[PDB]
């Protein structure tokens, strides 16, 4: 037993005992004879769950007592993984828990393993919320989480042949332990009709009815007895031959069936746009009911909304609608409260993942948002042509409307419109979004453009998935830094320290060999674990360049063919991820990184000295086991594509190097630690920018590097798949011909940057001293940080580090 994991009292051990007991039971009706591991996991759920309740219901009395201003963040996405270990960390129930059951003969982390990942995100957009919701329960927000409750989250990755299969994640199969159905509180949803205006306004008749039914889950802070709530709708239908009419009620709960997996592109789809209006809908009726609970001056005063993306956009459009048709507020009046209360982030850059919504969709299923919509858009253009009067050009490229073969209406512009802050999620992307794509709008109006540079939890990224690690920092420096985490900054005072050095290497030790284990028992395949980690983890797509990474591998097994008995720092390269279902290319990646895996992992000459694994299904819960593992984190976009990265913190935080290009928050990262202690290659911003003005010509580099040649003409000549040898032409012909992302250009100076790893990996004593700058430094991307300059400069409220009675 470890010392950040809590006090196991003989009192708390006992009555955690009994109450496993009774719910094993009571609520799963077994008894000790037949009960399976899995009986075992849900008794100790419901155990912990038991603790939560009075902490939960104190908490909501609290906020209608007090009448704070609350925060309502509204996202399509929750990417929250498993919940027990998280409630027992944030409750200080670990060490209790591990004691009472190991008296019951019963390992704890067996039964941890048995929770299903709630995977109701894609990957980094659905992860911050759910680092915030845990930031802003730990700082005493008065805070609600709102989105969907899918019935189905990210898909399952299976490799079958070297490719990518995707299989339903039935999540729910067995129960969710930690959701409170609310049915009594279920609210009507509109789609389709049209607008009548009558005498007294419009109205919105002949409408199809939806019914939305909330589920709450609980979301603790820190050690402060505060327990806030993530609320997520699920789809009904309402309850007004025969048989048939019963089997289409399918057709509306269809909308909260499955998360839409293509994070690359965008896609006008219909289903797509139910499920954002449906969890923006559902979700303003329940905001405003909380605000009549105790005039709409005062509205901006006690709300706060923030659209995660643009996926929940139509809240502006919903807010207006409700305010002008249902409460008769006029125009400007609830203009003014719209904007006041909404705040928009925005993710990415790339101009295929912009959300333009075809016109006629929603002139279909939204009659009065599209007319809304129009409205805003005249009285925008309006200000914008008083402010820049004679320049039409401006006109056409600020409108929400966007003319062309199939009229669009544009969800950022929307936003930004109908938004009091606008806020990209690190400097860098911040700047960019105020010289290039948002130049209009930050020329119209400056005053509304922010950055939050983006964070993660140090509850579930150090503490909960790297123990050792939290317990030798707190043996230093007390535990403070779990809910301050500026504190790790005080460990540079170890740096020379020979105790530390020893303890930071033993923890990266000990964690490389439980993950080499993992691998062996759950996959069947064998590493060296002395061998340098090389760990790429995140969705598989062309502007993060796991492609230059394949590059860099082969470039090493050529160099190890060609002069096999000279020493080489052996590697074992780890890359993982999902790929969106219709992305060809991507699905193209993994298949070539499968297929390098076979040539490289089988050669006699190689010996242990370079392993290429791809690791299956990347979703929160392996993270949480790799990362502790990493000693080279892979954050090499393309300089101007990654908004942030947050992986980029995680792997920061557990001691691991980085190997990266200046982009997105690599660039603060690395103005933390010093640039010394960052292992920085390739094009800057300027530099990409430079080379798109004179034309990118990859044939230049094929001529001119011969080791990149020799390369191209492996895969051209089917050296990585002798039975189908054309089978990676689609790759060779984008990479020579129709690469928006560089991957040549910046081969050069990444093979040079990896030779500079590889030699301080050969000094033991160096490495970890450079890990220590890093870890020491990394306590600007706690989701504390960022979610403390949200309340401060975005939604008008103070953070809380203060307790609620117990
Ligand atoms: O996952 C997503 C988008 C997912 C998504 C999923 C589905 C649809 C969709 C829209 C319309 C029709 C059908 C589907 C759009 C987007 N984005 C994302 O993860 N962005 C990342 O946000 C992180 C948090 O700010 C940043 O650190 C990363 O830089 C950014 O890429
Ligand atoms: O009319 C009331 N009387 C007393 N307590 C209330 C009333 N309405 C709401 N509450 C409290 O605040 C609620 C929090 O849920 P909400 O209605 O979703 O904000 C409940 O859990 C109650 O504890
Ligand atoms: C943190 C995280 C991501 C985001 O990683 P990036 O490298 O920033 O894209 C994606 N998926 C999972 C499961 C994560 O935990």
């Amino acid at each position: 037993q470890i010392s950040v994991r809590g006090l196991a009292g003989v009192e708390n051990v006992t009555e955690l005992k009994k109450n496993f007991n009774r719910h094993l039971h009571f609520t799963l009706v077994k008894d000790r004879n037949v009960a399976t591991p899995r009986d075992y996991y849900f008794a100790l759920a419901h155990t912990v769950r038991d603790h939560l309740v009075g902490r939960w219901i104190r908490t909501q009395q609290h906020y209608y007592e007090k009448d704070p201003k609350r925060i309502y963040y509204l996202s399509l996405e929750f990417y929250m993984g498993r919940t027990l270990q998280n409630t027992m960390v944030n409750l200080a129930l670990e060490n209790a828990c591990d004691e009472a059951t190991y008296q019951l003969g019963l390992d704890m982390e067996e039964l941890e393993e048995i929770e299903e990942d709630a995977g109701l995100g894609n990957g980094g957009l659905g992860r911050l919320a759910a680092c915030f919701l845990d930031s802003m329960a730990t700082l005493g927000l008065a805070a609600y989480g709102y989105g969907i409750r899918y019935e189905f989250g990210i898909f399952n990755q299976k490799i079958c042949g070297g490719w990518q299969m995707e299989e339903a994640d039935d999540w729910l199969r067995y129960g969710n332990p930690w959701e409170k159905a609310r049915p009594e509180f279920t609210l009507p949803v509109h789609f389709y009709g049209r607008v009548e205006h009558t005498s007294q306004g419009a109205k919105w008749v002949d409408t199809q009815v939806v019914l939305a039914m909330p589920y709450d889950t609980p979301v603790p802070g820190y050690r402060n007895n505060v327990v806030n709530t993530m609320r997520l709708w699920s789809a009904k239908a309402p309850n007004d031959g025969y048989i048939q009419a019963v089997l289409d009620r399918n057709l509306a709960e269809n909308i909260s069936r499955v998360l839409y997996p293509n994070d690359n592109f965008f896609e006008g789809k219909e289903l797509r746009l139910k499920q954002e209006y449906f969890v923006v809908a559902a979700t303003l009726q329940d905001i405003i009911r909380r605000f009549k609970s105790s005039n709409f001056d005062a509205f901006p005063d006690k709300v706060a909304i923030q659209l995660n993306d643009t996926h929940p956009s139509l809240a502006i459009p919903e807010l207006m609608r409700v305010l002008v048709d249902l409460e008769r507020l006029d125009w400007d009046k609830a203009w003014e409260v719209t904007v006041k209360t909404c705040a928009y982030t925005n993710h990415t850059v790339l101009p295929e993942a912009l959300e333009r919504w075809p016109v006629h969709l929603l002139e279909t299923l939204l009659p009065r948002h599209l007319q809304i919509i129009y409205e805003i858009n005249q009285r925008f253009l309006n200000r914008v042509a008083a402010a820049f009067p004679g320049d039409v050009d401006r006109l056409r490229r600020m409108s929400l409307v966007e003319e062309g073969a199939v009229k669009r209406i544009n969800m950022a512009h929307l936003c930004i419109a109908g938004s009091h802050a606008v806020n990209g999620v690190a400097r860098i992307h911040s700047e960019i979004l105020k010289k290039t794509i948002f130049k209009d709008f930050y020329e119209l109006e400056p005053h509304k453009f922010q950055n939050k540079t983006n964070g993660i939890t140090p509850r579930r990224w150090l503490v909960l998935c790297n123990p050792g690690l939290a317990e030798i920092i707190a043996e230093r420096i007390g535990e403070e830094y779990i809910s301050d985490l500026d504190q790790l900054r005080k460990l540079l005072s170890y740096v020379d320290d020979e105790a530390f050095i020893r303890d930071v290497a033993k923890v990266k030790q000990e964690n490389k060999l439980k993950f080499a284990a993992y691998l062996e028992r759950e996959y069947k395949v064998h590493i060296n674990p002395n061998s340098l980690f090389d760990v790429q983890v995140k969705r598989i797509h062309e502007y993060k360049r796991q492609l230059l990474n394949c590059l860099h591998v082969i470039t090493l097994y050529n160099r190890i063919k060609k002069e096999p008995n000279k020493f080489v720092v052996p590697r074992t390269v780890m890359i993982g991820g999902k790929a969106a279902p219709g992305y060809h290319m991507a699905k193209m990646i993994i298949k070539l990184i499968t297929a390098i895996g076979d040539v490289v992992n089988h050669d006699p000459v190689v010996g242990d000295r370079l392993r290429v694994i791809f690791l299956e299904n990347y979703r929160v819960s392996l993270a949480e086991k790799v990362i502790p593992a990493a000693d080279l984190s892979e954050q090499i976009s393309t300089a101007g594509t990654e908004a942030s990265g947050t992986g980029n913190m995680k792997f920061m935080l557990n001691g691991a190097l980085t190997i990266g290009t200046m982009d997105g928050a690599n660039v603060e990262m690395a103005e933390e630690a010093g640039e010394e202690n960052f292992f920085i290659f390739g094009m800057r911003v300027e530099d990409v920018d430079r080379l798109d003005q004179r034309g990118y010509n990859a044939q230049e580099y094929y001529d001119r590097i011969p080791e990149l040649r020799q390369i191209i003409e492996q895969l051209s000549s089917g050296f990585f798949s002798p039975k189908q040898p054309d089978l990676f032409k689609d790759i060779v012909n984008m990479l020579m011909h129709h690469d928006r992302f560089k991957v040549f250009a910046d081969y050069e100076e990444y093979v040079k940057c990896q030779e500079r790893v590889s030699a301080l990996y050969k000094n033991p004593r160096e490495w970890t001293r450079m890990v220590i700058r890093n870890i020491a430094t990394s306590g600007k991307f706690s989701s504390d940080r960022t979610i403390a300059q949200y309340a401060r400069e975005i939604w008008g409220v103070e953070p809380s580090r203060q307790r609620l009675p117990a």
